[PDB]
C-alpha cells in the first residue's frame, strides 16, 4: 500500500496524499479523510476502487504516518490544500467521498469546483443534527488541554458502540496513536465552529447554490430517531438520499468496504452517463 503514497509541496506545506495514478476513465474518487487521522483509515476501500477507478486521498496540514504540529487553520484551508493538488496531478473531474467531519471539506469543496467538476458526492456516517449534549460534551473535552485525550477515548467508546471489531480498534488506538492536542485541539475548535456558522450539515447542503445529488451512507448512530431527520430531509430534497449500511462501527471505510465501494460505484457509473 505505501507504493501509492507520495509527497509534495502544497503553498507553504509538505502534504502527503495517496494516488495510484491508474490511467482510466473519469470521474477521479477523492477520499477524504476526517480530522486527526490520514490514508490508512481508507485501506481497505483503496482495495475496493483501486482497479477500476483513479483513488485520491489527501492527507491534511499535520497529518500523516508522522504528524507535526503546523499553524491553525480549518475547512477552508483543507478544500484550497485539496484543489491545488487535483491541479498538480491535472485532475478535472472528481467524486468526492467523506468521512465524517470531512464533510464540512466536501460540502465546501462541492461549493467552490461546482457541479461540472464535482457533480456528485458521498458523505459517510457525519452527525447530521446539531450537536447533542453527549457530543458537546466531548467537543468541549476535545479542546481542554487538560482532559483532551480523556475527550479522544470517550469518542473511541461512541465509535467502537461496545464492538470488539478488531480492524477498528487497530485505526484508533495504534493508527491515530500519534496524533497529539494540535490536532485534537483544533478538531474540536473548527468542528464546533462549523456547527455554530453553518447550523448543521444539512443546512449547509440544502444552502449550496448549485444543489446536486448526495447520498449520505452512515452506520451510527443506530436509533429510530435518527434515520428519521435522514429520511424527512429525503423527502424534502430529491437531491437527498440515504442507506444505512448497519455495520457495527463509526468507519464504513473499514468495517463494511465492499458496502461502501458499491455505493461509490452506483454513483461514478451514474456520472458516466451524462
Ligand atoms: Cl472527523
Ligand atoms: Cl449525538
Ligand atoms: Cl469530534
Ligand atoms: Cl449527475
Ligand atoms: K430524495
Ligand atoms: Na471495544
Amino acid at each position: 500500500t505505501d507504493t501509492y503514497l507520495h509527497e509534495t509541496l502544497v503553498f507553504d506545506n509538505k502534504l502527503s496524499y495517496i494516488d495510484n495514478q491508474r490511467d482510466t476513465d473519469g470521474p477521479a474518487i477523492l477520499l477524504l479523510p476526517g480530522w486527526c487521522h490520514d490514508h490508512r483509515v481508507y485501506k481497505y476501500l483503496i482495495q475496493e476502487l483501486d482497479a477500476d477507478f483513479r483513488v485520491i486521498v489527501p492527507n491534511w496540514r499535520g497529518h500523516g504516518l508522522s504528524p507535526s504540529e503546523v499553524p491553525d487553520f480549518g475547512y477552508q484551508e483543507q478544500v484550497k490544500d485539496a484543489l491545488e493538488i487535483l491541479d498538480q496531478l491535472g485532475v478535472e473531474t472528481f467524486l468526492p467521498v467523506s468521512h465524517s467531519h470531512g464533510g464540512w471539506v466536501l460540502v465546501e469543496l462541492l461549493e467552490q469546483a461546482g457541479p461540472e467538476r464535482a457533480p456528485r458526492g458521498i458523505i459517510m456516517d457525519w452527525l447530521m443534527w446539531a450537536p447533542k449534549p453527549d457530543f458537546a460534551k466531548s467537543l468541549t473535552l476535545l479542546k481542554d488541554p487538560e482532559r483532551w485525550r480523556e475527550g479522544t477515548h470517550g469518542l473511541f467508546d461512541v465509535w467502537l458502540d461496545g464492538h470488539d471489531e478488531k480492524r477498528v480498534r487497530h485505526h484508533l488506538l495504534e493508527e491515530m496513536a500519534d496524533y497529539g492536542y494540535d490536532c485534537w485541539g483544533r478538531s474540536g475548535r473548527v468542528i464546533e465552529d462549523a456547527y455554530g456558522r453553518n447550523g448543521s450539515p444539512m443546512q449547509m447542503m440544502a444552502n449550496l447554490t448549485k444543489t446536486r445529488p448526495i447520498r449520505h451512507i452512515f452506520s451510527q448512530p443506530t436509533e429510530p430517531e435518527y434515520e428519521k431527520i435522514n429520511s424527512d430531509f429525503a423527502e424534502q430534497h430529491p437531491w437527498f438520499s440515504y442507506a444505512k449500511l448497519g455495520g457495527p462501527t463509526h468507519f464504513p471505510a473499514i468495517d463494511v468496504p465492499d458496502r461502501a465501494a458499491v455505493h461509490i460505484r452506483e454513483f461514478a457509473t451514474a456520472i458516466r452517463q451524462g
